[PDB]
């Protein structure tokens, strides 16, 4: 159990500071300092340096979150986890570790052998340094037209001594002997383009010198030029202190490294203080080409910096992240799809809240923000959605990643998609709960009940429906007419459509009378079991009356027909209120 | 839909980098020393300290967190919350806004009329500056020993303009204001040790000059002393940009705020930019006193601090948080029972995965690390358990925080039918089908044959031809429906009435020796626009003369659709 700490405050601790100290062996750890090495850098440039272009972007999700899942991706979650890198646009995807897993063996074959990897895109396998898994690598990647040959060895201060039991030079060889057998194996395939990546594995627990001298040691045998570079990855196994002194470190590295412009400098930082992002941005502006994470921070314990992150922290901040995230949503599902985790509720940009308002006072502010804007697009005769985003509490807008703001409001066990199902029946889509929160906004169960009914149930004007005729074509792919009485704005007149169905019969029948119905959206469910239930429909459209608004409408009948046509003679007098 | 980024690349950019432009609207957003204004700081020294001792904790899971969350906490998960942060070791504790909500009102007098603080404990209320809404706040202190009065108002550039439409001037008057109805109202209740806290509400939007000159101000009217400080509290309401910038920003203020004895300067980091923790924790070096966060940093949007990966990122370097997460476990089950949110698997120190290896190189590290320090421990005569944790890849002993160390030795029906099909197979639908496929991995193409001959292919044995459908013209009247089927092969007219066309059909159908006892029904677009197709889902239990089927029915009708979803099920019944 949980015991409150109770030990002496510490000396020199101030008289409004009342902490006690806890019973928690903080004598087991040191200072990153102690642990590791003093990392000195008192003319450091990065915290003066504000990013200005994207990093070149490596996703891992492949290898590295792939490794860390508890159900590691089958052939089928492997291939859309690739595709869905490839359609985002990065350019260095690993793909694997094939040297150790005949399923990501498989894998690179399959994308080499089917034609899988556009020709502006290098895939990148991992391998361990020893000779037959490095030509098993090689193996693996055969008819590549282009590979990065990614080899690693751990190089830590408590490696070397526990693991390894080896000295300096030793373990300097296992990377120079990994090295040399990869120039070998290259020459002996001139039909791909090769290109090497070294990661002294576990650098944020090695001095920084020695980091330095297995690298250069490492550059002197793959001989790298301008024209043709070396990634030296330099990872964060475990992220072992903050972000500054890490940064601190990719510059002194950055500086320090031999034939530094015939070097692509790589991040890879692990998420174990929370702070993995912070690394990767601090890092980057040290001087760092590049960066290896994956999408949502998958990845061991922790996970690797989440990619969504850093792209859309430069997006929002005007720099183009050269990734196309304009449809969140669609990456998330495709990445729960492959890890099968979800990615949390609060994550940045990507969480199911992070564009939702619970404070009736940030509510206010949020739409006043909009109000401000709005006004500003129409003196300037513009689109609101291309000026300058200025709302509080929001850093994006959300439709810029194909999310909708949401204030979510209380009923007075609760909410309203859960109430409108128990008590009404009515299963809300989620942009229909959106929309109606919206209205709340401007509370009790029959309030929330009667403002729906108001908004979406009870309309009558501009537009009414009385009665029609559906003429179905009885033969399928055929064509359906309709004839329906209905009142505008009280008068009763005479409307005529056809379509491929009745809803669209219906929506050019009332385009016949001035009301362009745009539909985008449609749901319909019974309100019960048993072949006579009531029907509920949604219709989501874009309409427009004789400027164009989004709404719902929502109809119930007895009839699925015309559940339907009710459904659009609600949304066409929501775009009215 | 995403589509590939085709822009050209930036002038410059080398030939190593085959990235193109994206079509994202960059310009609607600009750097935030053009949004706000460039770092005033010279000679910072955050990047040179390593932090040494705890910070002053303040948790406002009860406010800051509750007001945050789907369903909100009953006065039991208050209570539990409250005791969990007592017990923990938290002095400071956000209690409520009990000016602007009933329910944090009677929690307030609950606690200070049951005698539940102890003598250590400060309780923190939230209070906008409207003179009644601090007169309210301090009614629901009544009686408490001692208490902080949080006051804050809106101060970034972009709420004094379209927020207040207020200048500089008003917004630091309904800043010294709030503070002199503070001081009235302390003078109005005895012997109650009142604290205060002003924030410039999104500091991390505002002018560092002007934010200096709201609180030095607030300050002039609070006097405080170095016996009775004041709290600055200077939130990242929005963080806006990287950690580095928010730390100028803290040593800036903390070495040019006057009366800087008497000041107990506070950060409020949230998480927009997924760098709260960094923000903390490079601000704690630039010189702040004081951290408000949430444990598992919960919290409007992408919430605040997390207090837990603070606390324990001290533990793992030597420094005593002074506060106790030697079950971290018990801590997680009671955060997510009051929040009823889960901690995630990667969360720090928390989650499920954390302490997991799932690598055989990595677990061969591991115990290579564990004997080695067994055979240190023998050597000395030492505990294993008081000897430094040497351990590759587990930066702590997960038994320091009740946890252990791991070794670890769908079909994806819902997701792939729906991207790849425009279907959204209801659940029931999508269990039934991935039982089917999970006796047939299988491929999506597999998956998709798979469906389409258990749902859409079969002709027997029933095909439905065609069907006239006589709709009923007004509401509420008779749908009729003649339709030419075959039966095992033999063509015959059915026909049928009910209250819509599903009913006629299945009244139809009876007469015919098919029974269909409809349980549910669902329907929807598989693209935009009018003339989209229809899927349609059909639940039945199907007596062929009782089976619980689906049938699924896909067509450019809304009423056709439905149609074939009861064919579908029919001869999925058999
Ligand atoms: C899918 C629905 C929007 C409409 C369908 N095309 C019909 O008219 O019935
Ligand atoms: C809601 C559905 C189960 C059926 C509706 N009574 C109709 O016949 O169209
Ligand atoms: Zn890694």
């Amino acid at each position: 159990t949980i015991v409150k700490p109770a030990g002496p405050p510490r000396v020199g601790q101030p008289s409004w500071n009342p902490q006690r100290a806890s019973s928690m062996p903080v004598n087991r750890y040191r200072p990153f300092a102690e642990e590791v090495e003093p990392i000195r850098l008192r003319n450091r440039t990065w915290p003066d340096r504000v990013i200005d272009r994207a990093p070149l972007w490596c996703a891992v999700d492949l290898r590295d979150g792939n490794q860390a899942l508890i159900d590691p991706m089958s052939p089928a979650r492997k291939r859309r986890m690739f595709d869905l890198l490839v359609r985002m646009g990065y350019k260095e995807i690993e793909v694997g570790f094939p040297s150790a897993s005949q399923t990501d063996f498989d894998f690179v074959r399959e994308i080499i052998e089917q034609g899988a990897i556009p020709d502006d895109v290098t895939i990148q396998v991992l391998t361990q340094c020893r000779p037959e898994l490095i030509e098993r690598t090689f193996q693996a990647c055969s008819g590549a037209p282009r590979a990065i040959v990614h080899f690693y060895n751990s190089t830590s201060i408590l490696q070397r001594r526990v693991v390894f039991r080896a000295n300096r030079a030793e373990v300097q060889a296992i990377a120079t002997d990994g090295a040399r057998k990869c120039v070998e194996q290259a020459a002996k395939y001139p039909g791909t383009q090769w290109r090497f990546e070294y990661s002294p594995e576990s650098y944020t627990g090695t001095e920084l010198e020695y980091a330095k001298q297995v690298c250069d040691a490492v550059g002197e045998v793959i001989a790298p030029t301008p024209e043709r570079p070396i990634i030296f990855n330099l990872p964060a196994t475990v992220e072992m202190t903050t972000p500054n002194v890490y940064a601190d470190s990719i510059e002194w590295m950055s500086r320090n490294l031999a034939n530094r412009e015939s070097v692509i400098l790589s991040l890879h930082p692990h998420n174990d203080r929370g702070t993995a992002v912070a690394a990767a941005e601090l890092g980057f502006a040290a001087g760092a080409d590049r960066i290896e994470g994956c999408l949502f921070g998958n990845g061991e314990r922790t996970g690797n910096v989440c990619l969504v992150t850093l792209g859309l922290n430069l997006f929002s901040r005007g720099v183009d992240p050269q990734i196309d995230f304009s449809n969140i949503d669609e990456i998330r599902r495709t990445v729960e799809y492959c890890n099968q985790l979800p990615v949390h509720e609060r994550h940045p940009y990507g969480g199911d809240l992070v564009y939702t308002a619970f404070s009736g006072s940030h509510q206010d502010a949020i739409n006043k923000g909009l109000d401000a804007m709005k006004l500003d697009a129409d003196a300037a005769d513009c689109d609101v959605d291309d000026m300058l985003w200025q709302v509080p509490y929001l850093p994006i807008d959300p439709r810029d990643v194909g999310r909708t703001y949401e204030a979510v409001i209380r009923v007075n066990k609760g909410g309203v998609a859960y109430i409108m199902k128990t008590d009404h029946g009515l299963s809300l889509p989620r942009r229909l709960q959106i929309e109606f929160s919206q209205v709340i906004q401007k509370v009790s169960p029959k309030e929330m009940w009667d403002a729906f009914a108001e908004e979406y149930l009870a309309p009558v004007r501009p537009l009414e429906r009385i009665r029609q005729h559906v003429d179905a074509a009885d033969d399928d792919g055929g064509t359906t007419s309709i004839t329906a009485t209905v009142k505008i704005n009280g008068v009763e007149t005479e409307i005529s459509g056809s379509g491929n169905g009745p809803l669209a019969a219906f929506v050019h029948a009332l385009a016949d009378v001035g009301f362009d119905v745009a539909v985008l959206d449609y749901y319909e469910h019974a309100m019960s079991a048993g072949d006579d239930a009531q029907a509920a429909a949604y219709v989501e459209a874009s309409v427009t009356i004789a400027t164009s608004k989004t709404v719902w409408g929502v109809g119930i009948a007895p009839s699925i027909t015309t559940a339907s046509l009710r459904a659009v003679v609600s949304a066409v007098n929501r775009a009215a209120r």
